[PDB]
C-alpha cells in the first residue's frame, strides 16, 4: 500500500511538468495547476512530511495560538499588506486586528482591541464543530472556515481562503481541507501537519479515532525560486510517517497545551530552506 | 487519453466497493465515501454524462432561474423541510423566501417578498466573479457560494453547501466546485452539467475559452435504493461527450436565454429512473 507522501511528491512533479506560468500578487511568478487532491491516513500515523524536516513545534504552537483566538502577535512565541490597514500605535503593540483565530472563535463579532473580552460574542466555529460532532455525527455541515486577513479590509463578504469539513463514520473522524490556493513548497506541508493535528485534537476530545485527512487545492503553485530545491526534494525517498501521542486525557479544546504532544519515529531528510 | 466520465463511473464503483453505511437526515441509508475529485475537460466538449440520458433542458432552465435571482417557484418552468419555515399564504403563492439565486445576486440582502426590487441590495456574487475575471484574471478569490435553503433558518452564519472557484490562465476559464455532500445517483450528474454550463456562459461573456471543470466532494454517497440501477449503469460504456454551442454573441450574464444554447452529438444510453 503506497506511502501517502508519494501523493505530495507526485503533485510537485505534476506541477513541474505540466504547470503553467502564472503571476501572483507578490510579483513573483509561479508554476500553477488548478485542482488537486491528496489523501493522508491518520490511522496510527501522523502525516508530518519526511522528504524534508518540518518544524512541528512551530506548527503546534501556531495552532494553539489560533485555538486561543488571539490577535496579539506578542502572544505568538518563538516557534504583509494587511498591516497597512491597521493604525500605527495598535500595530506597534502587536495588535493584529480581527484576524486568524479570532475568526475561528468569534466569527462576525465586532473587534475592539486585542485585550477585549469577546466571551459570548460572534460564532464560535470551532466549538460549533465539536458540538455538532457530539449532537449529530452524521451531519454534512461540520464546517469551519478561515479568511486571509488581508481580505477583510478589501471588500464586503470576502470569500474564505480555507474551508475545513469534518466527517464521522464508524467511530472515525476525518477532515477535508479545501484551500483556494496553496504554495507547494512552504505552505502545503505546514497546512497538512496543522489540520492533521487539529483533527487529532478534536478526535481526542470527542472520543473518536482519527481517520483520513484529505487536502484539496484550487491554485496549486510552486514559486519560481523553489523549483530547484523541489526538484532535489523529489529525488528523496519518503520514510514511514511518525506517530503522534497525546499525553493526557483532555476534555475541552482550550485546555490543550504544547507539552501534551509528542512525536515519535520521525526520520526526515534534511531541512530544505525555501525563501519567502 | 481516457474518457472523463470514466472518473464518475470509478467513483460509483469505489463507493459500492468501499463505501460504508451511513445514515442521512431523510432516514434513508447511504453508502458513503468522504473526499473525492474528478476532472472534466471543457475544451471542445461538454461533460453531459452519456451512461444515462441527462435532462439538459431542465439543467439549463434551472440555471437561468438561478441567474435571475428568482425566489418565485411559479417562475421555474416545466423543465422539503425548508418550506415549513415559511408562512402559509406566501408559500401558496410560490414565494420561496431568500433562497437559491437570491444568494447569488443579493447575498446578505434583507428579503421582503419575491416581487420586491432588490437592485443594488446585497452582494452580487455572480457579477463579482465576472468583474474580477476582467479586472484581475490572476486572482485566487474568484469564488461564488450557494447555501442549502433549509440551513438559513437553522442557525447563525450557516456554512455553504457549495463553493465554486474560478481560475484563469492562458485565456482559459476553469471552474472547481466543492460540494459538502453529493448524491452520486441524481445530484452529481446534474451539478456537473450545471456548473459546466455556467462556466461556458461566463467564459463567453469574458472572452475566454472553457478549460477544466473540477468536481470535488465531501460526503460522496449513494442512496440504498440506487444501488442496483447504478450497478447496471457501471456496465455501460461511455460515448464521446457532446458539444455545446452558444448561438449568439451575448454580453451580460442576464441576457442569456434558453434558446441561445444547443447541444450536438449527444448519444447517451437510456434514461435511468432514480427515485428521490
Amino acid at each position: 500500500p503506497p506511502h501517502g507522501e508519494l501523493q505530495y511528491l507526485g503533485q510537485i512533479q505534476h506541477i513541474l511538468r505540466c504547470g503553467v506560468r502564472k503571476d501572483d500578487r507578490t510579483g513573483t511568478g509561479t508554476l500553477s495547476v488548478f485542482g488537486m487532491q491528496a489523501r493522508y491516513s491518520l490511522r496510527d500515523e501522523f502525516p508530518l512530511l519526511t522528504t524534508k524536516r518540518v518544524f512541528w513545534k512551530g506548527v503546534l504552537e501556531e495552532l494553539l495560538w489560533f485555538i486561543k483566538g488571539s490577535t496579539n502577535a506578542k502572544e505568538l512565541s518563538s516557534k504583509r499588506d494587511f498591516l497597512d490597514s491597521l493604525g500605527f500605535s495598535t500595530r506597534e503593540e502587536g495588535d493584529l486586528g480581527p484576524v486568524y483565530g479570532f475568526q475561528w472563535r468569534h466569527f462576525g463579532a465586532e473587534y475592539r482591541d486585542m485585550e477585549s473580552d469577546y466571551s459570548g460574542q460572534g460564532v464560535d466555529q470551532l466549538q460549533r464543530v465539536i458540538d455538532t460532532i457530539k449532537t449529530n455525527p452524521d451531519d454534512r455541515r461540520i464546517i469551519m472556515c478561515a479568511w486571509n486577513p488581508r481580505d477583510l479590509p478589501l471588500m464586503k463578504l470576502p470569500p474564505c481562503h480555507a474551508l475545513c469539513q469534518f466527517y464521522v463514520v464508524n467511530s472515525e473522524l476525518s477532515c477535508q481541507l479545501y484551500q483556494r490556493s496553496g504554495d507547494m513548497g512552504l505552505g502545503v506541508p505546514f497546512n497538512i501537519a496543522s489540520y492533521a493535528l487539529l483533527t487529532y485534537m478534536i478526535a481526542h476530545i470527542t472520543g473518536l479515532k482519527p481517520g483520513d485527512f484529505i487536502h484539496t487545492l484550487g491554485d496549486a503553485h510552486i514559486y519560481l525560486n523553489h523549483i530547484e530545491p523541489l526538484k532535489i526534494q523529489l529525488q528523496r525517498e519518503p520514510r514511514p510517517f511518525p506517530k503522534l501521542r497525546i499525553l493526557r486525557k483532555v476534555e475541552k479544546i482550550d485546555d490543550f497545551k504544547a507539552e501534551d504532544f509528542q512525536i515519535e519515529g520521525y526520520n526526515p531528510h534534511p531541512t530544505i530552506k525555501m525563501e519567502m
